[PDB]
Protein backbone atom coordinates (compact mmCIF):
# COMPACT_ATOMS: atom_id res chain seq x y z
CA UNK A 1 0.00 0.00 0.00
CA UNK A 2 3.07 2.46 1.02
CA UNK A 3 0.42 4.21 2.99
CA UNK A 4 0.82 5.62 6.61
CA UNK A 5 -2.75 7.36 7.94
CA UNK A 6 -2.30 10.05 10.05
CA UNK A 7 -4.27 9.84 13.52
CA UNK A 8 -7.31 12.67 13.70
CA UNK A 9 -9.51 13.24 16.44
CA UNK A 10 -12.44 10.97 17.98
CA UNK A 11 -14.45 14.32 16.88
CA UNK A 12 -12.86 14.58 13.32
CA UNK A 13 -13.84 10.94 13.11
CA UNK A 14 -17.06 11.50 14.36
CA UNK A 15 -17.86 14.74 11.45
CA UNK A 16 -16.51 12.37 8.86
CA UNK A 17 -19.64 9.79 9.76
CA UNK A 18 -22.06 12.47 9.61
CA UNK A 19 -21.44 14.16 7.04
CA UNK A 20 -21.14 10.84 5.19
CA UNK A 21 -24.79 10.20 5.73
CA UNK A 22 -25.44 13.88 5.02
CA UNK A 23 -23.60 13.61 1.65
CA UNK A 24 -25.52 10.52 0.92
CA UNK A 25 -29.36 12.19 1.36
CA UNK A 26 -28.06 15.52 -0.42
CA UNK A 27 -26.73 14.00 -3.32
CA UNK A 28 -29.30 11.19 -3.73
CA UNK A 29 -32.07 13.83 -3.62
CA UNK A 30 -30.04 16.54 -5.83
CA UNK A 31 -29.33 13.86 -8.48
CA UNK A 32 -25.90 15.44 -8.72
CA UNK A 33 -23.74 11.95 -8.00
CA UNK A 34 -22.09 12.12 -11.35
CA UNK A 35 -20.82 16.02 -10.98
CA UNK A 36 -19.71 15.13 -7.19
CA UNK A 37 -17.65 12.67 -8.83
CA UNK A 38 -15.93 14.85 -11.65
CA UNK A 39 -15.31 17.64 -8.86
CA UNK A 40 -13.03 14.74 -6.46
CA UNK A 41 -11.73 13.14 -9.73
CA UNK A 42 -10.78 16.72 -11.07
CA UNK A 43 -9.21 17.90 -7.56
CA UNK A 44 -6.90 14.92 -7.21
CA UNK A 45 -6.63 14.63 -10.67
CA UNK A 46 -3.61 17.45 -10.66
CA UNK A 47 -1.23 15.56 -8.81
CA UNK A 48 2.30 15.05 -10.20
CA UNK A 49 4.26 12.49 -8.49
CA UNK A 50 7.58 14.41 -9.42
CA UNK A 51 6.91 17.49 -7.85
CA UNK A 52 3.99 16.25 -5.17
CA UNK A 53 2.23 19.36 -6.34
CA UNK A 54 -1.09 18.69 -7.08
CA UNK A 55 -3.81 16.37 -5.53
CA UNK A 56 -6.73 16.43 -3.39
CA UNK A 57 -5.75 19.16 -0.99
CA UNK A 58 -8.80 21.44 -1.34
CA UNK A 59 -7.81 23.70 -4.10
CA UNK A 60 -10.31 23.40 -6.58
CA UNK A 61 -12.68 25.46 -4.40
CA UNK A 62 -10.56 28.47 -5.50
CA UNK A 63 -12.26 30.39 -7.89
CA UNK A 64 -8.64 30.33 -9.75
CA UNK A 65 -8.53 26.51 -10.53
CA UNK A 66 -12.73 26.32 -10.98
CA UNK A 67 -11.73 29.31 -13.69
CA UNK A 68 -9.68 26.23 -15.71
CA UNK A 69 -11.52 25.31 -18.87
CA UNK A 70 -11.37 21.71 -17.86
CA UNK A 71 -13.57 22.41 -14.94
CA UNK A 72 -16.07 24.33 -16.55
CA UNK A 73 -19.13 23.82 -14.54
CA UNK A 74 -17.47 22.86 -10.96
CA UNK A 75 -18.70 25.58 -9.88
CA UNK A 76 -21.92 24.38 -9.28
CA UNK A 77 -20.69 21.56 -7.64
CA UNK A 78 -19.09 23.51 -5.04
CA UNK A 79 -21.48 26.12 -4.31
CA UNK A 80 -24.21 23.27 -3.52
CA UNK A 81 -21.56 21.74 -1.21
CA UNK A 82 -20.83 25.12 0.64
CA UNK A 83 -24.23 24.64 2.84
CA UNK A 84 -23.37 21.08 3.74
CA UNK A 85 -19.60 22.22 4.44
CA UNK A 86 -20.12 24.98 6.53
CA UNK A 87 -22.32 22.22 8.90
CA UNK A 88 -19.05 20.55 9.27
CA UNK A 89 -16.23 23.23 10.32
CA UNK A 90 -13.66 20.46 11.96
CA UNK A 91 -13.59 18.68 8.14
CA UNK A 92 -11.10 20.09 5.82
CA UNK A 93 -12.53 20.96 2.35
CA UNK A 94 -10.08 17.83 0.91
CA UNK A 95 -11.81 14.90 3.26
CA UNK A 96 -15.04 17.08 2.51
CA UNK A 97 -14.78 16.64 -1.38
CA UNK A 98 -13.13 13.79 -1.34
CA UNK A 99 -16.13 12.17 0.95
CA UNK A 100 -18.41 13.43 -1.55
CA UNK A 101 -16.82 11.81 -3.99
CA UNK A 102 -17.05 8.44 -1.95
CA UNK A 103 -20.31 8.68 -1.54
CA UNK A 104 -21.72 9.39 -5.38
CA UNK A 105 -20.53 6.12 -6.46
CA UNK A 106 -22.01 4.49 -3.19
CA UNK A 107 -25.65 6.36 -3.62
CA UNK A 108 -25.41 5.59 -7.91
CA UNK A 109 -25.17 1.49 -6.75
CA UNK A 110 -21.31 1.62 -6.98
CA UNK A 111 -18.73 -0.15 -5.34
CA UNK A 112 -18.02 0.58 -1.40
CA UNK A 113 -14.22 2.97 -1.88
CA UNK A 114 -12.51 2.60 1.61
CA UNK A 115 -11.82 6.52 3.08
CA UNK A 116 -9.36 7.61 5.60
CA UNK A 117 -9.30 11.10 6.65
CA UNK A 118 -6.70 13.79 7.35
CA UNK A 119 -6.10 15.76 4.34
CA UNK A 120 -4.98 18.95 5.18
CA UNK A 121 -6.20 21.86 2.94
CA UNK A 122 -3.31 23.35 0.51
CA UNK A 123 -2.44 27.32 0.12
CA UNK A 124 -1.92 27.42 -3.87
CA UNK A 125 -3.75 25.83 -6.57
CA UNK A 126 -1.53 23.75 -8.70
CA UNK A 127 -0.83 24.53 -12.92
CA UNK A 128 -3.79 24.35 -15.09
CA UNK A 129 -3.53 21.56 -17.67
CA UNK A 130 -2.78 18.80 -15.70
CA UNK A 131 -6.41 16.98 -16.92
CA UNK A 132 -6.67 15.17 -19.79
CA UNK A 133 -7.58 15.85 -23.26
CA UNK A 134 -10.94 14.15 -24.11
CA UNK A 135 -9.88 14.29 -27.78
CA UNK A 136 -6.22 12.56 -27.06
CA UNK A 137 -5.37 8.97 -27.18
CA UNK A 138 -3.27 6.49 -25.17
CA UNK A 139 -0.32 7.90 -25.06
CA UNK A 140 -1.67 10.81 -23.88
CA UNK A 141 -3.94 8.98 -21.13
CA UNK A 142 -0.47 7.50 -20.02
CA UNK A 143 1.19 10.75 -19.93
CA UNK A 144 -1.24 12.11 -17.81
CA UNK A 145 -2.85 8.74 -15.27
CA UNK A 146 1.01 7.58 -15.52
CA UNK A 147 3.91 9.63 -15.92
CA UNK A 148 2.02 12.11 -13.54
CA UNK A 149 -0.62 10.97 -11.13
CA UNK A 150 1.82 7.62 -11.18
CA UNK A 151 -1.70 5.40 -11.34
CA UNK A 152 -1.30 1.91 -13.53
CA UNK A 153 -2.77 1.19 -16.81
CA UNK A 154 -5.34 -0.93 -15.25
CA UNK A 155 -6.55 2.02 -12.88
CA UNK A 156 -6.39 4.11 -16.22
CA UNK A 157 -9.26 1.78 -17.29
CA UNK A 158 -11.29 1.00 -14.64
CA UNK A 159 -11.47 4.96 -13.27
CA UNK A 160 -12.59 5.63 -17.24
CA UNK A 161 -15.89 3.65 -16.10
CA UNK A 162 -16.76 6.68 -13.93
CA UNK A 163 -18.28 7.67 -17.29
CA UNK A 164 -20.93 4.96 -16.45
CA UNK A 165 -22.47 7.88 -14.74
CA UNK A 166 -23.37 10.92 -15.92
CA UNK A 167 -23.00 13.39 -19.00
CA UNK A 168 -21.31 15.72 -21.52
CA UNK A 169 -22.83 19.00 -21.92
CA UNK A 170 -22.07 21.17 -25.09
CA UNK A 171 -21.91 24.55 -23.04
CA UNK A 172 -18.61 22.66 -20.67
CA UNK A 173 -16.80 20.52 -22.60
CA UNK A 174 -18.97 21.04 -25.90
CA UNK A 175 -19.48 16.66 -25.85
CA UNK A 176 -23.24 16.20 -25.73
CA UNK A 177 -24.81 13.32 -23.56
CA UNK A 178 -24.48 10.41 -21.27
CA UNK A 179 -22.26 7.66 -21.99
CA UNK A 180 -24.92 5.06 -20.66
CA UNK A 181 -29.17 4.32 -20.87
CA UNK A 182 -29.43 4.78 -17.07
CA UNK A 183 -26.91 7.44 -16.02
CA UNK A 184 -27.61 7.90 -12.35
CA UNK A 185 -26.62 3.84 -12.05
CA UNK A 186 -23.42 2.64 -11.65
CA UNK A 187 -22.35 -0.15 -13.33
CA UNK A 188 -20.38 -1.59 -16.03
CA UNK A 189 -22.26 -0.29 -18.83
CA UNK A 190 -19.98 2.16 -20.22
CA UNK A 191 -17.91 -0.92 -20.97
CA UNK A 192 -20.98 -2.37 -22.92
CA UNK A 193 -21.51 0.57 -24.47
CA UNK A 194 -17.54 1.50 -25.79
CA UNK A 195 -17.68 -2.02 -27.03
CA UNK A 196 -21.26 -2.45 -28.65
CA UNK A 197 -20.06 0.88 -30.64
CA UNK A 198 -22.32 4.25 -31.53
CA UNK A 199 -26.09 4.26 -30.34
CA UNK A 200 -28.29 7.19 -30.85
CA UNK A 201 -28.09 9.25 -27.55
CA UNK A 202 -25.35 7.92 -26.56
CA UNK A 203 -21.84 9.37 -25.81
CA UNK A 204 -18.12 8.52 -26.79
CA UNK A 205 -15.65 10.25 -26.42
CA UNK A 206 -12.04 9.87 -28.25
CA UNK A 207 -10.19 9.22 -25.25
CA UNK A 208 -12.79 6.67 -24.47
CA UNK A 209 -12.55 5.19 -28.52
CA UNK A 210 -8.69 5.13 -27.70
CA UNK A 211 -9.27 2.24 -24.69
CA UNK A 212 -10.34 -0.13 -27.12
CA UNK A 213 -7.43 -0.17 -29.45
CA UNK A 214 -4.49 -0.42 -26.92
CA UNK A 215 -2.90 -4.41 -26.40
CA UNK A 216 -3.28 -3.17 -22.94
CA UNK A 217 -6.46 -1.15 -22.41
CA UNK A 218 -8.80 -3.19 -24.76
CA UNK A 219 -8.39 -6.74 -22.73
CA UNK A 220 -9.25 -4.47 -19.43
CA UNK A 221 -12.44 -3.07 -21.49
CA UNK A 222 -13.25 -6.69 -22.36
CA UNK A 223 -13.33 -8.07 -18.87
CA UNK A 224 -15.15 -5.21 -17.29
CA UNK A 225 -18.03 -5.53 -19.95
CA UNK A 226 -17.88 -9.38 -18.90
CA UNK A 227 -17.83 -9.12 -15.49
CA UNK A 228 -19.28 -6.18 -13.49
CA UNK A 229 -17.69 -7.41 -9.92
CA UNK A 230 -13.84 -7.53 -11.60
CA UNK A 231 -15.05 -3.64 -12.73
CA UNK A 232 -16.26 -2.48 -8.71
CA UNK A 233 -12.57 -4.43 -7.42
CA UNK A 234 -10.60 -2.55 -9.59
CA UNK A 235 -12.85 0.93 -9.64
CA UNK A 236 -12.74 0.92 -6.14
CA UNK A 237 -8.98 0.02 -5.60
CA UNK A 238 -8.03 2.95 -8.58
CA UNK A 239 -10.91 5.69 -6.68
CA UNK A 240 -9.16 5.01 -3.56
CA UNK A 241 -5.61 5.59 -5.09
CA UNK A 242 -6.69 8.27 -6.97
CA UNK A 243 -8.15 10.20 -3.73
CA UNK A 244 -4.73 9.95 -1.69
CA UNK A 245 -2.67 11.02 -4.34
CA UNK A 246 -0.01 12.86 -2.45
CA UNK A 247 -1.64 12.02 1.04
CA UNK A 248 -0.88 9.65 3.61
CA UNK A 249 3.39 8.86 1.97
CA UNK A 250 2.56 8.29 -1.67
C1 LIG B 1 -9.72 9.21 -19.01
C2 LIG B 1 -9.64 10.55 -19.25
C3 LIG B 1 -10.92 11.42 -19.15
C4 LIG B 1 -11.35 12.38 -19.99
C5 LIG B 1 -10.70 12.86 -21.30
C6 LIG B 1 -12.61 12.88 -19.47
C7 LIG B 1 -13.39 13.86 -20.05
C8 LIG B 1 -14.66 14.19 -19.67
C9 LIG B 1 -15.52 15.15 -20.30
C10 LIG B 1 -15.11 16.00 -21.54
C11 LIG B 1 -16.67 15.17 -19.61
C12 LIG B 1 -17.90 16.05 -19.84
C13 LIG B 1 -17.69 17.42 -19.22
C14 LIG B 1 -18.97 18.16 -19.54
O1 LIG B 1 -19.16 18.63 -20.68
O2 LIG B 1 -19.84 18.27 -18.66
C15 LIG B 1 -16.60 14.25 -18.51
C16 LIG B 1 -17.61 13.99 -17.60
C17 LIG B 1 -17.56 13.15 -16.51
N1 LIG B 1 -16.43 12.51 -16.04
FE1 LIG B 1 -14.64 12.32 -17.23
N2 LIG B 1 -12.89 12.22 -18.30
C18 LIG B 1 -11.89 11.31 -18.07
C19 LIG B 1 -11.81 10.48 -16.98
C20 LIG B 1 -12.66 10.45 -15.90
C21 LIG B 1 -12.38 9.86 -14.61
C22 LIG B 1 -11.01 9.23 -14.29
C23 LIG B 1 -13.49 10.00 -13.84
C24 LIG B 1 -13.74 9.57 -12.38
C25 LIG B 1 -13.42 8.33 -11.96
C26 LIG B 1 -14.49 10.69 -14.63
C27 LIG B 1 -15.77 11.01 -14.22
C28 LIG B 1 -16.70 11.76 -14.91
C29 LIG B 1 -18.10 11.90 -14.58
C30 LIG B 1 -18.85 11.24 -13.40
C31 LIG B 1 -18.68 12.83 -15.65
C32 LIG B 1 -20.12 13.35 -15.81
C33 LIG B 1 -20.20 14.74 -15.19
C34 LIG B 1 -21.64 15.19 -15.19
O3 LIG B 1 -22.55 14.33 -15.42
O4 LIG B 1 -21.88 16.41 -14.92
N3 LIG B 1 -13.95 10.94 -15.88
N4 LIG B 1 -15.36 13.65 -18.59
K1 LIG C 1 -24.88 3.92 -15.93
Amino acid sequence: SGKSYPTVSADYQKAVEKAKKKLRGFIAEKRCAPLMLRLAWHSAGTFDKGTKTGGPFGTIKHPAELAHSANNGLDIAVRLLEPLKAEFPILSYADFYQLAGVVAVEVTGGPEVPFHPGREDKPEPPPEGRLPDATKGSDHLRDVFGKAMGLTDQDIVALSGGHTIGAAHKERSGFEGPWTSNPLIFDNSYFTELLSGEKEGLLQLPSDKALLSDPVFRPLVDKYAADEDAFFADYAEAHQKLSELGFADA
